[PDB]
C-alpha cells in the first residue's frame, strides 16, 4: 500500500528532477535511466580514437565557422513562468517550492551535520533526517519545504561523491516520504485536487477541525 497514483512521488520526484537537470541535464533526460555506468571510463585505448589523422584530413578549405561571439544561450533567452492550469504539477509546487528554495541559494542550516549524508544505503541517515522535519508534522508549508532539502542536498552529494547518490537519496526519500505523507496528502483533499490545485479542500481538511 504505497500512494496511489505514483502522485505524491511525482510531487518530490519533480522539484528533484526540476533541480536535477539544471545541475546534470541528463537525469531528467529519462528520469528513470537506472544506469549512470553509460559512459566511457579509463583511456589506455587511444588508437582508434585519433581522428583527422587517417582519412578525415585538416580541412581547411572552409571549416571556421564556431559562431561564438559571446553570450550563446547563456542567459539570453530565460524562461520562468509557463503556469499551465488542468495540471500545475511544474508551475504550482515548482514555483511555491522554488520561492524558499533560491530564496537562500542552497539554504545552509545545521540540518547537515545532523544528516551526515553518505554513499552507502544511509537507511538510518535518510529516515533521521525525516524523523526530524515529521516532529510537526507535514503541512503545505513543510511540504513544499521538504522538496528543498530533498533536492538541494542531492545535490552536494553528488558532487560529493558520485550522480548515482541522487538515485539513493530520491528512492529513499520517496518511499519514507510517501510512507507517512500517503494519509498525510490524501486528507489534503485527494492526490488530483492537491496536485491540480483546483479544489485544495474535499472535507478531510475542511469539514474535520473540532466540529468543523
Amino acid at each position: 500500500g504505497h500512494s496511489m497514483s505514483q502522485s505524491n512521488r511525482e510531487l518530490v520526484v519533480d522539484f528533484l528532477s526540476y533541480k536535477l537537470s539544471q545541475k546534470g541535464y541528463s537525469w531528467s533526460q529519462f528520469s528513470d535511466v537506472e544506469e549512470n555506468r553509460t559512459e566511457a571510463p579509463e583511456g589506455t585505448e587511444s588508437e582508434m580514437e585519433t581522428p583527422s589523422a587517417i582519412n578525415g584530413n585538416p580541412s581547411w578549405h572552409l571549416a571556421d565557422s564556431p559562431a561564438v561571439n559571446g553570450a550563446t544561450g547563456h542567459s539570453s533567452s530565460l524562461d520562468a513562468r509557463e503556469v499551465i492550469p488542468m495540471a500545475a504539477v511544474k508551475q504550482a509546487l515548482r514555483e511555491a517550492g522554488d520561492e524558499f528554495e533560491l530564496r537562500y541559494r542552497r539554504a545552509f542550516s545545521d540540518l547537515t551535520s545532523q544528516l551526515h549524508i553518505t554513499p552507502g544505503t544511509a537507511y538510518q541517515s535518510f529516515e533521521q533526517v525525516v524523523n526530524e522535519l515529521f516532529r510537526d508534522g507535514v503541512n503545505w508549508g513543510r511540504i513544499v519545504a521538504f522538496f528543498s532539502f530533498g533536492g538541494a542536498l542531492c545535490v552536494e552529494s553528488v558532487d560529493k561523491e558520485m550522480q548515482v547518490l541522487v538515485s539513493r537519496i530520491a528512492a529513499w526519500m520517496a518511499t519514507y516520504l510517501n510512507d507517512h505523507l500517503e494519509p498525510w496528502i490524501q486528507e489534503n483533499g485527494g492526490w488530483d485536487t492537491f496536485v491540480e490545485l483546483y479544489g485544495n479542500n474535499a472535507a478531510a481538511e475542511s469539514r474535520k477541525g473540532q466540529e468543523r
